[PDB]
Parts: C-alpha cells; structure tokens; sequence
C-alpha cells in the first residue's frame, strides 16, 4: 500500500522486507520489477528457509535447514529475523513463542562440530565471504544479529586471540613483551617465537604490526599526554593576557591531533554518512569522548577573555576528571579487572533510587531542624548552605554541636531521627546492593561475563583499525593516507575450487552433527520404554 | 627447594633487615635511619609469627583465604588512585591556584584523602565560611557510596567465592 | 497416561500375565 504511492502483494514487497531486516546481507534478492516466473532459483532451499522462519514454523524452518549447503551463517541471520519480529508482534502471548526461537543454537552446535575437527580449517569458514547472503562475513552478521552467546563460544576467543598477536607467539611473558618493546634490540633476538637488511626491515614490520603492540604505545602515550595536562593545569594556569605559554600551545596541538585521530576513528572505517554518524553515536565511549572534546574546546575560551580567568581554569579541571574517567576504558583487555567494571556498569539502579531515598529524608530533616533551631532566617542562599552541609557533614563526623545545642551554643527528637536514618539508610544501603550486586554480580556472571567477552571483540577490532602511530603522531599518518587516497585480513576469500571443498567438508560435518544427535535420541530411556511396551503389547495380543 | 616456600624468603628478608640496620651503630650519622629499619625488621618478625598458626583446625583456614584474596591489592590500589589523585588535583586547583612547593602540595594531596575516611575534616582549610563546595561535597558522596558498596561487595562476592 | 509410573505398572502387568498363561 505505502509503494502505491487473492492478496495484492507481490516478491518485490517480500525483498523490500527483507531488506528493512538486513540491510547488507540479503538486500539483492530476486533482483532479475520481477523475474520471469519460468525460471526456476538459483538456490531452493535457501528461499524455502526464509518462507519457513517468516511464517514463524519451526520444525520445517529446521528440516529446510537442514539439506541446504552454507548453514552456519544461515542459522544466524534467521535469529536476527526472529530477535528482530518482536517489537512488531500484535499479540503479546504469541510474542513469546517466537521470543523462544533460539535459532541461534543450531549455530552454536554446528560451530562446535566443526571446530572439533581441523581448526585451520575452521577459521577458513569462519570469515569466509558468502555466496549467498550478498556477500558478507559471518562475523558481521554475528554483529548485525547481536548473538552474544556466538560471541561466548571458545573457537571465536581463539580466533580473536590469534589476531590480537599479529605474527607472534601466542603465549609470553608479559615482561618479556615489555622488555621486547623497551629495547628495539632485544627484538632482533630469538627471546620469543616470531611467525613466518630486508630480513630486518620484515622483523621490524612484524614486530610493530601487531595489534597488542599498537595497545601498549597507545596506552603510554595517553599517560604521557594525561601527565603533561596536569602538569599545565596545576602551575601554568596563569592570567589570560599573559597566561598561555608554550606548552599550553604544545598541549592544544596535541588535543588537535587527538580529536582528528578520533574523527579518522568514527567516519572512515559505511554506505550513508548518516549511518556511519549512527555507528559512531552507538558506542559510550565515543560520546564520553565527544563531551571531553567539547569541553576542551569551551575551555580554551578561558584564554582569550581575561574577566572570565577563573571559570574557564576551573572548567578546565573538569575535563581533567573527564579524561581520568576516559581512562577506564582501557582496562578492559585483562581477565580480571573487566568483569569489575562490567558488574559496576550493570549496577545503575542504585543513582536513582538512593538519590529519592537520601533526599526525601534529607531535605524534610533539614527543613524541620532549622524550623526548630532557628525560627528567623531571612537569606535563601545562607539557609542552602547550612540544609546542604548538614547532611553532608554528619555522614563523615563533622557535627557542629556549637550551633545545634544549647548547651554548647529539641535534642532529643533529632537524636532519635538520627538514629533511624544511620540505621535504615545503612541496612538499606549496603543490604541492596549487595543484593542486587550477587543477582547482578549473578546476573553478570552469566551475561556481563558474555558482555566482556564481547567488549573484548568490540576493542580488538578497534584496535586492528589503528594505525601505528600514537595520538601525536597521527598528524602523520592520516596525512600519509589521506595523500596516497588523492594519489589513487578477513575480507580475502579464496578461489572457486579451494572453498567447494571447504563447503563439502562443512556439509558431511553437519550431517555427522544430525545423525549423533538422532543416536542420542535413540538411547532415551523414554524410548527404550516405549519400545519395550510395544513390543510387550505385540507380544500379548499375539500369544 | 628453598626458595620454593614464601615463608623462608621472608625470613631471608628479615634477616636482610637486621644485617642492614646493624650497620647503624657503627655509623654516628645515621643514628635515626638505621633505628627506624630495626624498626622495620620489628614489624617483619610479627608478620613472621603468623606460619605458626598453620596448625590448629580453626584458625589455619581463615589464614588460607586471607592469603588466596590478592586481588584486591592490585584491583584497590588502582580504583583508589585514579579517583583520589584526580579529585586532589582538582580541589586544590579550585582551593589555592598559586602553590609553588612539590612538597608541601604532595604533603596536602596525600593527607586529605587518607584523612578525610577517618573523620578527620578540616573545613577551616576548604570551606571560605570556615577559613566549589556543592561540587565537591557531590564528589564526595560518589566517592562515600561507589567505593563503599564496590570495597566490601567485591571482597565478599569473591570471598564467598 | 504417559507417566513413567503408569508404564512401568502397566507392562508388569502384561508381563505377569503373559507369564501365568505361557
Ligand atoms: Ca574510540
Ligand atoms: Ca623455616
């Protein structure tokens, strides 16, 4: 009806579907504003798969499933399908069946089979292009989907973990790789296994390289930059018509080269520029980062108007919390200190709920007391400063008893709310978090250890993309690029006769994964049961 | 074999300490250093003690699970830092803008934040009324609820764990 | 109908049956 502007529909509505589910993988579909009917498709089972898993049949969707080649990426954009089919479902109960789908297991199952068996043959299927699903990787379509139980899976861990090395051993010290990357020497050393003056030149390009090394720069640059900041913040903060020095100057630059390098990051790594710009507003981090740069950028105002000398310094303080607080992104990598982070980022109930329960109190408390204390207060301002560093003084020991007793200038009334606050707010306080941090600490034992095992994949991709140089010295290689663009990994895919036989062997892997999983059936206690009484009642009536 | 076992190397450290502090009584000059590494060596021998507790059936496993929790040193160490030196580098550029002397702003650094956990407040140095308050008192309250319920919770997660 | 319990009982049954007739 909108593309007006027995069922009238037609394929061409069933392709514009399909595409407002995916967008890159199956957005050519039945191109050649219709084919002639005549011809038979190019690939059946394939389209009876999506017929099934749209009509929401499940026990066909599988059988179909089953006798088509290329599965594993097709068991995966059909869990997208589905995941995606529930903000649009009518009815709530039958929204729940299709929430049930649990597509995404059959390639969970099938992955593990096939990893079982010849893991460098694995890998090949792993970021193998498609024939089908318009040329896209199974990783993208893992992302678009947003299966993180796939993520979760071991064989995808070693994957990303083989790319986090570059060309070097899996497995080293981490002294060793700080000795190895202090000392340029050492490198030309055996002091760890390396993969397979040019012969120099080839070692030095392998050893820098590999994505951990471009982390580690990364990282001790931005402590580098973090250190002279503060530095500039705490003694060369000085009047405005004579208060920016050189450094000032070298720190702006080196903000200039910071944010150009996070440009680079967010547009070109992406059809429309609108989608790119929704990519890059997805992230957290990113945004953490726009704010941090926007705040810079008001900042360096400071200097130029000398009335407003002190705001812009003490604005300029607050970027230096903003920037302490970017920092924490980069733990991220280590097995231990992730899952902290993670279950401290899932605990964002406590912000609203404690900030009701201490104000409602807080502020009635206050209002009372100084009704008692002091009936005549005639300043708005005076009063927000007593009510406000009441409550904040008394939690941490600080209680003026010069000005709220007489005695040391109604008592016992305070004492008593008092008391019920330093009790209710403290088991209510600890109590709930604690709760709510085992159940979210559980809760995150399951699901946010898979979200940090995702964050893991989400940085190393981040950091493939980087290029060698560090925040100030991007100035150079966005310019080398930028140059050799005006001048002029897991995308490669290999040829016809190499992938056919990947694809068979995937296909005999999964007809072993059905047919054990049909002798499992067989070897049910249930059916054991049930035989033997059929064959018992055969018996009977026979004899 | 020997350096195998924690318990012998301490006790080499120990015995490093007094080597070292014995040296005080020859040298005149260094009266009070060396004094304050015998010191030192006081508090090596009372850690020293704790081995001989292995034995008895109650206390040896609390020993046994205060010894497996060292996370928290490094994990602590890092999510107290990063906050406090940021928040001290803050206030006192919000505080007094012109201070000259490393050491005597790394003696206020330090001591605020391990003085103001344990009641020890001194409005008469931050609060003009007494001699930006809103905001720190809000970073306070941040500091007071995300380390409270993150410490103990996380100790206790893992030490039930 | 289908509880485990019930076929078990059922097929004893049958067999006890089957056992006193053969
Ligand atoms: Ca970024
Ligand atoms: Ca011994």
């Amino acid at each position: 009806e909108e593309g007006r502007l027995l069922p009238a529909f037609s394929l061409h509505e069933v392709s514009r579907v399909l595409k407002d589910f995916l967008h890159d993988a199956c957005r050519g579909f039945y191109q050649d504003w219709l084919p002639d009917l005549s011809r038979k498709s190019e690939d059946p089972w394939r389209d009876l798969f999506l017929w099934a898993v749209l009509q929401n049949r499940y026990e066909m969707a599988t059988y179909f499933w089953a006798m088509g080649r290329e599965g594993v990426a097709a068991a995966l954009a059909a869990c997208k399908i589905i995941k995606e089919m529930s903000h649009l479902e009518k009815e709530a109960e039958v929204a729940r069946t299709m929430r049930e789908a649990k597509y995404e297991q059959l390639a969970l199952d099938l992955f593990s089979e096939c990893y079982s068996n010849s893991e460098d043959r694995a890998f090949a299927l792993l970021v193998r292009r498609n024939h089908s699903w318009s040329r896209t990787t199974c990783l993208h379509l893992a992302t678009e989907a947003d299966a993180k139980a796939f993520f979760a899976h071991d064989g995808v861990q070693a994957f990303l973990t083989k790319i986090w090395w570059g060309d070097m051993a899996t497995g080293t010290p981490i002294l060793r790789l700080l000795g190895a990357f202090t000392c340029p020497a050492l490198i030309y050393t055996n002091l760890i296994s390396f993969s397979e003056a040019a012969f120099l030149l080839t070692r030095w390009r392998k050893f820098w390289g590999a994505p951990v090394t471009v982390f580690l720069g990364n990282v001790v640059m931005y402590f580098a930059f973090l250190f002279l900041f503060s530095y500039v913040l705490l003694v060369d903060f000085r009047p405005p018509p004579q208060g920016p020095s050189g450094s000032e100057v070298t720190l702006y630059f080196w903000v200039f080269t910071l944010v150009l390098e996070e440009i680079r990051q967010g547009f070109f790594t992406d059809t429309r520029l609108v989608k790119k710009f929704t990519l890059y507003v997805e992230d957290n981090w990113n945004k953490c980062d726009m704010v941090a740069i926007f705040l810079f950028i008001v900042g360096v105002t400071c200097r130029m108007v000398p009335s407003v000398f002190e705001a812009g310094r003490t604005v300029l303080a607050i970027d230096f919390m903003v920037f302490t607080l970017r920092l924490i992104h980069i733990f991220a990598i280590h097995k231990q200190l992730g899952p902290k982070i993670i279950i401290v980022e899932r605990m964002m109930k406590d912000v609203f709920f404690f900030l009701f329960f201490l104000s409602v109190w807080l502020v009635a408390y206050g209002v009372t007391t100084q009704a008692l204390l002091h009936p005549h207060d005639g300043r708005l301002e005076w009063i927000f400063r007593r009510v406000l560093y009441r409550p904040y003084l008394q939690i941490f020991g600080q209680i003026p008893l010069d000005e709220i007793d007489e005695a040391r200038v109604a008592n016992w009334l305070v004492i008593l709310l008092l008391v019920t606050f330093l009790l209710v707010t403290n088991v209510l306080l600890m109590n709930l978090l604690i709760a709510m941090f085992s159940y979210t600490f559980q809760v995150v034992q399951g699901n946010a250890d898979m979200f940090w095992k995702f964050q893991r994949y989400h940085l190393i991709v981040e950091y493939h993309g980087r290029p060698a140089l560090a925040p100030p010295f991007i100035l150079l290689s966005h310019l080398s690029l930028v140059l050799k663009q005006v001048f002029r990994h897991l995308e490669r895919d290999l040829p016809d006769p190499v992938d056919q036989k990947i694809i068979t062997w995937e296909t005999v892997q999964k007809e072993n994964f059905l047919s054990t999983m049909e002798k499992r059936r067989r070897d049910s206690e249930e059916e054991v049961l049930r035989k033997t009484a059929h064959r018992v009642d055969l018996i009977a009536k026979y004899i």
